[PDB]
């Protein structure tokens, strides 16, 4: 995992939003509040 609570807090390169999955991304599964995003969300 690149990021989140599974990497112990790791944030993304490049102002990407961190799933709740802990992985690096920038669309609505990755960003959103309604799938748990975990960092550098779009809120």
């Amino acid at each position: 995992e690149q990021c989140g609570r599974q990497a112990g807090g790791k944030l993304c390169p490049n102002n990407l939003c961190c799933s709740q999955w802990g992985w690096c991304g920038s669309t609505d599964e990755y960003c959103s509040p309604d799938h748990n995003c975990q960092s550098n969300c779009k809120d």
